[PDB]
């Protein structure tokens, strides 16, 4: 009852292959090409215990920054001034080239292949979200616009317990164990969620960046994976591939679920501060980039765990705007990913690290602190 | 009840982390950057539809190879003769560096890394099973030795249905849906199989193989994962790493499991012509790749699937033995994969495919008709 998807491969039936399936014709010649779409699986490394420590150039004027960074958990970290790489570490056990988990960065990728199909005038951020997506009639996805999807101002009722609706939402798109009567895929769960009506203040709800990516594979009859790819990490000139869960359907979990390098994420950050465009082409609109630095709605924003440190701090299309003297904006996600931006010196952070807990006002201080103070290191003198 | 296995990561309790746990500390510092491990994931291309055929070279002689290529549902071929890569083929929308599941050649592989661990003293193949593994005590692998499980000639209660073992095999380790009151892993499963006690005679079960990667385990302490890569992958200087699919407790699934890019897989064939010696380094011993080449026990083979084509063939050590003039051997897996050399003009042949069927008599008549072909047009004339 949830329409439409793209199919897994050329021809497939809907919702196939499934794990008791994938063996079977016409499934295996898929299958066999993707196997680790279906199950979980580990790299065999071709390369036959101490962390890198690059600091630069910047370590001067903060003595301190590897011990900070290791109190942070930092599993990653990437300075990227203009086109140059001038600072780097990576902690013990984790290589240069590995991949991390973003979290909730994920959604300003998400953000941004939106952006991209809104620069083509395949999606009017206007219109409301059931112009793409019919199916989300009765949800609370039934009368908001898409912009206010990408600017997460829709009330919903969203519990943040295996009966709250964030493990709920892992539950039905393959992070969790699935409990019994649980939706079977993540276009269902979407569909289960409701709201009093209201819309215009902020309210930070990872379902809104699914229906992103619902969206975005109704537009163009692309799988989310494969428009990720197409609209934006195919154009960045990566060293390696992104990868990103998927949920039994083989649909992107849109919101958190993308994984690749730190110096990779940064070529994201460099494609922001060049007006949209990339080595391959342009991603997004130089006027798209604008309406992201800019900021969104203060008044929308009432979140103390981000105004508490950004008093004139706002969200728009899926992307934190901390709204401080230096117009700083970043990519966030739980237990200290950040993507973030500092316009002012030309100069993208990378932060990917694994605090034990996803989220304490404790560490949102540290790692903030650390961004601010390498972000004026970086000033000129 | 089946004792010490490889942690996951550095000091993590049995069994940890799980798809219910992985966010959690401290298992959330690995599984974010191993995520792929714990829930099935896609690549995302950092690359922005018709077949590659460059068949040499031999396509003189063979002048309807493209042809019967298609008609055996083959993905990727490739022939090395020497160090020379001297016929590729690959199917539309299949790329030379994609990787391909290997089925039951992984089986070879395995028995590789045994042979390693062999020549550095550390496996005894006249040594019971149980010196090895104790836990294996009161199984059908109890009395049987390691070279018994190389050769699989142990007698075996393994049905070829849901009660069936080979499926029990299957959910046990991922590849299936799991059911109720089946084991927990693959360990578990492996310790439920039992046997009439007799030996001697080749019975093909993938259980043997796994067992081997037990051993492995337990003689080096190193997850099969990175046993697979110390002993054999990272030896190869391959192009890619190889992938192998994970159980719940995270061990790699050896009998079936492992994916890789064809021109890699032929670099394990090309150490096998080379003595047991890759770029990296020795991987087995001279004698241990003689004993391959000459054969197993004829008498033991009784297996008419294989005999019916090859009056002399024959198994040991995890690969099949033709027996034909040419002393070809292979690696062979369900729906077409061969790992193939050809000692006679130094070459190997890979061909990974899909078959619609795991096996029949067709397929198998076509596919060696398609090997032996190729292996006489090598042949200097």
């Amino acid at each position: 009852s949830t329409g439409q998807h793209p199919a897994r491969y050329p021809g497939a039936a809907a919702g196939e292959p499934t794990l008791d399936s994938w063996q079977e014709p016409p499934h295996n010649r898929w299958a066999f090409a993707h196997l680790g779409e279906m199950v979980p699986s580990a790299a065999v490394s071709r390369r036959p215990g101490h962390a890198l420590a690059r600091l630069g150039a910047i370590a001067a004027q903060l003595p301190d920054l590897e011990q900070r960074l290791e109190q942070t958990y930092t599993d990653a970290f990437l300075v990227l001034r203009g086109t140059e790489v001038v600072a780097e570490y990576y902690r013990a056990g984790f290589a240069p080239d590995d991949r991390h988990l973003l979290m909730s960065v994920s959604k300003s990728l998400c953000g941004t292949v939106v952006g991209a199909l809104v620069d083509e005038g395949r999606i009017d951020p206007a219109q409301p979200v059931t112009e793409y997506v019919p199916e989300l009639a009765g949800s609370v996805y039934d009368g908001p616009s898409v912009l206010q999807v990408l600017d997460m101002q829709i009330s919903i009722d969203y519990n943040e317990d295996p009966a709250s609706e964030v493990q709920t939402h892992g539950r039905s798109a393959g992070w969790r164990t699935r409990r019994h009567g649980d939706p079977a895929d993540t276009y269902e769960f979407l569909t289960t969620l409701r709201g009093d009506g209201s819309t215009g203040e902020f309210q930070y709800c990872s379902a809104n960046t699914d229906v992103l990516a619902w969206i975005v594979e109704r537009v163009t009859g692309l799988r989310y994976v494969e428009a990720l790819s197409t609209y934006l990490w195919a154009k960045l000139d990566a060293d390696r591939d992104a990868t990103i869960t998927v949920d039994t359907t083989g649909f992107g979990f849109a919101h958190g679920g993308v994984s690749c390098t730190a110096r990779d994420l940064a070529r994201v950050g460099r494609m922001m501060l060049d007006g949209g465009v990339a080595p391959g082409g342009r991603v997004v609109s130089e006027d798209w980039v604008r309406r992201v630095l800019a900021g969104g709605s203060h008044e929308a924003m009432t979140d103390k765990g981000f105004t508490n440190t950004f008093p004139d701090g706002s969200y728009t299309r899926q992307w934190w705007c901390t709204g401080n003297e230096r117009g700083n904006v970043s990519g966030i996600g739980i237990h200290g990913q950040n993507l973030w931006l500092d316009p002012l010196t030309d100069s993208v952070i990378v932060k990917l690290s694994s605090w034990p807990d996803p989220y304490t006002e404790h560490w949102h201080r540290l790692q903030n602190g650390i961004l601010l103070d390498v972000s004026r290191a970086l000033d000129a003198v």
